[PDB]
């Protein structure tokens, strides 16, 4: 007999597989709202994503997707000493992916919920310090917002959370067809598909 | 398109492949002795396990003997007021097997050491309070063996932690064997040794 290194390496493959059939579950229980799911699921990838030391550019591009949906994920309610749709916002900007149409509108919806969800909840200093955080005359309209607790300004009803939730399940449909294929998932609906 | 249900099942498939991959893992960690990657399996299979709401006879088989690993290893570090090898003791008790030569020596070597370990760290009030949970002449001979605080006893040499974890270690070697060929492992080394 038995060689150490040809088993590490196949345990190696294996959490490859389960890595890729985690990111696919993860994104679907986040498409459909599944928060229990999500939360189990989040928990099986970061436990695998654990067992593994070096990883290819498809494999971190992988985990830091799972990382960004964990943290919009945890938006309305942590070393760091910024909010959950601030540390995002940092994944985000740093996935190794194209900064085109989708990528920005996502971006800017997640720069006025890091401050919009603070307002949600009271937390007026909060939404002060989250702004001098990202930003730090649209700054002085924006600062003049959070000053008056004008939550429900027309700004944040462009710039809503709901509009951030649908522009990142776009997303997410993206990566979704792009995984639906992978080795673990693929051979998983052929044994149902055989049952039935 | 897309079938929740369908979806669910795949999943469910794909949990059962992760759960006996990661207690081949275990087993092999176990009998190697690495014990960070014994600590970063046992959180996957854990994590896994969390995943799954349903169990057949096998995989609460699967379950049990991964609880029972988790508790030898740590036998000499918890609702439950009881220690480690205690925990053990009781898993080892009830899990669906046959209760052979092997898991009558490996029942009674868990017994002893459960009193054993606590000597070898010097609380032996606690050594005297595991022997009451256990048993709770042969028990007034090992009572007077806590109270003399003879840790080196003749009787502790034959039921040491090594002839404990050896009798445990050809356990799982049967374990090892039974799971080699399960659909993840499987597939994984037919990839590495197609590289090589
Ligand atoms: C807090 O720092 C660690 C971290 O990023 N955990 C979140 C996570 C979720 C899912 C997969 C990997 C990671
Ligand atoms: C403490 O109660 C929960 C428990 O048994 N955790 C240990 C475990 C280790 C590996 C697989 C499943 C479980």
């Amino acid at each position: 007999e038995e060689d150490a290194g040809l088993v590490a390496e196949a345990e190696a493959v294996a959490a490859g597989w389960m890595l890729d059939f985690l990111c696919l579950s993860l994104c679907r229980a986040f498409r459909d709202g599944r928060s229990e799911d999500f939360r189990r699921t989040r928990n099986s990838a970061e436990a695998i994503i654990h067992g593994l030391s070096s990883l290819t550019a498809c494999q971190l591009r992988t985990i830091y997707i799972c990382q960004f949906l964990t943290r919009i994920a945890a938006g309305k309610t942590f070393d760091e000493r910024i909010t959950p749709l601030e540390s995002a916002l940092m994944i985000w900007g740093s996935i190794e992916k194209e900064h085109d149409k989708l990528h920005e509108e996502i971006q800017n919806l997640i720069k006025i919920q890091a401050i919009a969800v603070c307002m949600e909840n009271g937390n007026f200093k909060e939404a002060e310090e989250v702004f001098e955080r990202i930003f730090g005359p649209f700054k002085s309209k924006l600062l003049m917002i959070i000053s008056q607790k004008d939550t429900f300004h027309s700004f944040f009803q462009h710039f809503s959370y709901n509009h951030m939730m649908e522009k990142i399940k776009s997303y997410v449909n993206y990566v979704l067809s792009e995984k639906s294929s992978t080795f673990l998932m693929k051979a998983a609906a052929k044994v149902v598909e055989s049952k039935r």
